């Protein structure tokens, strides 16, 4: 087995929405009290793990920017790729990080990013799946 996550990254002025999916089905949602508007704020964040100062929430001046992260627990290391809306085979990711770590499943792939993000994403709330 090869353990994967697709997490859909949502930037807007109320913060910040990972949408989790796996097998192309929705299986959780978090969210992070993470407002930034630029996209050299958002592509810092995500390749640092944080932010210093974050934005003003302005519900009349709103937001919406999109990433996709792709995780895989390959057989002796941990990658995630972050692409500019979503992986597609013209563009290139924006982000690359690495761990040289063995994941056994999706919740310790889940653990990963989490740790990367430490402290901004609540805890998950998760979805039936029909696997396959």
């Amino acid at each position: 087995t090869y353990p994967t996550l697709h997490i859909l990254l949502q930037f807007n002025h109320r913060g910040l929405e990972a949408r989790i999916f796996r097998h192309g089905q929705l299986w959780a949602e978090t969210h992070a009290e993470v407002v930034l508007r630029s996209k050299t704020k958002q592509i810092s964040f995500l390749s640092n793990g944080s932010y210093p100062s974050m934005d003003a929430t302005t519900p009349l001046n709103p937001w919406k920017s999109t990433y996709q992260a792709v995780l895989r627990a390959e057989p002796h290391r941990v990658t995630m790729d972050v692409y500019h809306k979503r992986i597609r085979p013209f563009r290139l990711p924006l982000v690359q990080k690495e761990w040289r770590t063995c994941e056994e499943n999706v919740f310790g792939l889940y653990h990963v990013f989490e740790t990367h993000y430490a402290g901004y994403f609540s805890d998950l709330l998760i979805h039936d799946v029909e696997t396959n």
